[PDB]
This record gives structure tokens, sequence and C-alpha cells, in this order.
């Protein structure tokens, strides 16, 4: 861990981070659309936080929880979402289950903390939102689910930008066995790959890609929907679509390619409620311990001396460096700010808000 600077001063009068207000927002997202907020340049209270959110457990990975109190960080990145009851054990670090395979992957290499907390069910509305642009482009609008149902993807699929799930109407017009539904595809996209063959008294046997469906496809190589695990920081690339439910039977070029709601596969849902409260997960990424201006106010930080006449590493109102401090009477402090800069942008001076004393800073 990087050590705290020998001379450290925080910026005064920063706003409160209000992390608790964000965690307790009654509009709670599902892991499918996990929400992220970055907290910077503000003061937080971990002890207050753990009391104001009905905390069930809190632990840290690659970091000592007790070292948060009183510390400063460059930023604290929070990710949150409601927990479907059946998926709770997916959230163990390193788990290959559905939540981390296909919704939210917990970074295990960073310094992080996982908060398990809950909100009163009667005030919680779950926000289930499909984050995949391509799904939405071809007909996915909303979920139609019970209150407190929490969506999760089992399997995600990615497509490139020429993807269209509908068969070409000209191809479909001569199929006699297993005619696929068809429609016009957007300009700049390729029609679904389809083949007509003869076989045992079927003169016009039509088979297209992604059969029986993209999850169970015989030949994944010929299915343009490609399996994708979510990486750190990513959302589900998309539900797989049953391409036999995109387009309409005998649809011509006057119908735009559209998948029905039930064509989107490989997801499910569960309530987040137990003991009449919605259970919720939140991940804390702690960036840049012992630096920055995202600082805990849990402790009365006893301000140390400004060591003078000696090369010293410092962290002054967010700005780091090393130099030799020499106290000076106020008349020689040529500015009104708490820091003093030269022509090339380097700090040459400092005013201490704790003592109102002024100092020159020289290089070592
Ligand atoms: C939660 O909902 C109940 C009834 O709908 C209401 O009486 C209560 O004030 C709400 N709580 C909050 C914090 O809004
Ligand atoms: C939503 O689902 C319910 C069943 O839970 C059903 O009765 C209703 O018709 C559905 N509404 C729409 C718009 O699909
Ligand atoms: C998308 O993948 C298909 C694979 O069949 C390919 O034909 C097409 O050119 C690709 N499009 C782009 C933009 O890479
Ligand atoms: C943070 O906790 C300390 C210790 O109890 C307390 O004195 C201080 O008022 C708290 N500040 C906030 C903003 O909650």
């Amino acid at each position: 861990v990087k050590p705290v600077a020998t001379v450290h001063r925080r910026i005064p009068d920063l706003p409160d981070c209000d992390i608790d207000k964000w965690l307790n927002n009654f509009n709670v997202p599902s892991p499918l659309n996990w929400e992220r907020k970055i907290f910077s340049n503000c003061n937080f209270n971990l002890s207050t936080l753990l009391r104001l959110v009905h905390t069930d457990s809190f632990s840290c990975n690659n970091f000592d929880e007790s070292k948060i109190y009183g510390s400063c960080f460059k930023s604290i990145v929070l990710d949150k979402f409601a927990i479907p009851n059946s998926r709770r054990s997916d959230l163990q670090l390193g788990s290959s289950g559905f939540l981390q395979s296909s919704n939210y992957k917990i970074d295990t290499t960073s310094s992080s903390c996982q908060l398990y907390y809950s909100l009163p069910a009667i005030n919680v509305t779950i926000n289930n939102y499909n984050p995949s642009s391509w799904n939405r482009r071809y007909g996915f609008n909303n979920f139609n689910l019970s209150s407190h149902s929490v969506v999760y993807s089992r399997y995600c699929f990615s497509v490139n930008n020429t993807f269209c799930p509908c068969a070409k109407p000209s191809f479909a017009s001569s199929c006699k066995s297993h005619k696929p539904p068809s429609a016009s595809c957007p300009i700049g996209t390729n029609y679904r790959s389809c083949e007509s063959t003869t076989v045992l008294d079927h003169t016009d046997w039509c088979r297209c890609s992604c059969l029986p469906d993209p999850i169970t496809a015989y030949d994944p190589r010929s299915c343009s929907q490609k399996k994708s695990l979510v990486g750190v920081g990513e959302h589900c690339a998309g539900f797989g679509v049953d391409e036999e439910k995109c387009g309409v039977l005998d649809g011509s070029y006057n119908v735009s390619c559209l998948c029905s709601t039930d064509a989107f596969l490989g997801w499910s849902y569960d309530t987040c409620v137990s003991n009449n409260r919605c259970n919720i997960f939140s991940n804390f990424i702690l960036n840049g311990i012992n630096s920055g201006t995202t600082c805990s106010n849990d402790l009365l930080q006893p301000n140390t001396e400004v060591f003078t006449d000696v090369c010293v590493d410092y962290d002054l109102y967010g700005i780091t460096g090393q130099g030799i401090f020499k106290e000076v009477s106020a008349v020689y402090y040529n500015s009104w700010q708490n820091l003093l800069y030269d022509s090339n942008g380097n700090i040459i001076g400092f005013k201490d808000f704790v003592t109102n004393k002024t100092y020159n800073i020289f290089p070592c």
C-alpha cells in the first residue's frame, strides 16, 4: 500500500458524498442493467453508511476493511443491483454461475468491498432494463413481470453490426418445407443465412442458421449470434433470439424485420424479497488508496506538523509532490489561494488552513 504523505492536508468544505442516499434509492436495478456511480472529491462516513443502509454483511477483498476509516482515495466506484433469491451464491468471488457469467463480473484483482443490504419491499420497484442495443433494434421493448421480480440473463450473445435475424423474403417465397418467416432487413445488414435443398421427396426443404436456437444450436459456427461472457465492467451483450420468430410467414419487403417478445431466450427471474425486504448487492472499487480527495470523515484526523527545512513528500489539497518547506511571514506569500504556483505550473508555496501559516516550497 502506498504510504500516506508526510505532510497531508485535505481540501476543506467539500460536499458529502451521500453514498447512502444512492444505495437506498427505491428504484433498484436488476443485475442485467447494473447501475454504476463514481464518487469523487467528497467526504464519506463508512460507519454512518453501514448504519443507514440495513446492512447484512460487508467485507473487502485485496484490502483491509478497517483501513478505510480515515483514509483518502482518488475515487470510489459503486455498482449495485437487486439479488434474485435463487442467485445469491453466484456472487461469491470467482463464481462461474449465471450472475457473473452473463450479468456482472466481480473484479477480483482490484481493491474492493461487497456490501449486502436490503430495503423495505413495499417501497422498492425493480427496474428491469435490457441493455443490449441489438436486441432492442430488433424488437425487445420491456419486461412484463410481477412486482419485485428481478431479471437475470443466463446466456449472452453478441452480433456484429451487419446482423439481421430475418430470412430474405425472396428466399422464403419458394420454400415448401419449413418455410422461414421473412421481412426486409435494414440497409447495410445481411439477411439471415438460409439454404434450400432437396431431401427425400421434400423438393424445397429450407433450413436457416441458428437451429434449433442459438443456445442449443447444432452448428455454432454458422450462427451469427456468438456466445459472450461478460467481462469486468461490461453488460450482457444480448439475449439470444430464436430467428424462427423474427419476421412473419410470407412477409415481404414491406414489413420491417422484427422479433416477437417470446423470441428472446436464455433469461429468467426471481424475487429479491425475503423477510419482507428486497436484498441488494453493491460492489465498491477503491481507487488510489492514500491519494486523492475522496476521504473518510469517520476519524478526527489529528493534523500533524508541517515539517520544515527537510525534503518531504506531501499531499496538499489533492496535489502531490516532494519539497522542502520553509515558513514565511504572510507578506511574502504572493497569492490569496491555499496553493502558490510558478510560471511552469509547479507548486512553490502553501497556506495551511489549520494554522493560517504560509510556507515556501523548494525542490529537494
Ligand atoms: C413506503 O410506503 C408506505 C406505503 O406505501 C409509506 O407509508 C411509507 O411512507 C413509504 N416509505 C418511504 C420511506 O417513503
Ligand atoms: C403481462 O403478463 C400477465 C400475466 O402475468 C398477462 O395476463 C398480461 O396479459 C401481460 N401483458 C402484456 C402486455 O403482455
Ligand atoms: C459479420 O459476420 C458475418 C459472418 O457471416 C460476415 O459475413 C459479415 O461481413 C460481418 N460483418 C462485419 C461488419 O464484420
Ligand atoms: C462521521 O462519523 C463521526 C464519528 O461518529 C461523526 O463525528 C461525524 O459527524 C460523522 N459525519 C457524517 C457526515 O456523518
